[PDB]
């Protein structure tokens, strides 16, 4: 089903979005 | 529909690259 | 089409599970 793909790709989206904050707050706090 | 997952996908590879590539440079400066 | 998608949504699952661990080291080796 689609429907299938579709929920794996919100929490993919969903799971960018964090990574995406951890990344930033890496690089400040000197993860450079 | 289709149309509309195939765009999000192509959305998800695009910014995967991008974290892979931020994470790599975090991890030069690191070590 | 559809294999297609289900293909890049595992690669991108794949891809987002190592990008997740690397971080995860990440917070070890800048502390």
């Amino acid at each position: 089903r689609m429907k299938q793909l579709e929920d794996k790709v919100e929490e993919l989206l969903s799971k960018s979005y964090h990574l995406e904050n951890e990344v930033a707050r890496l690089k400040k706090l000197v993860g450079e």
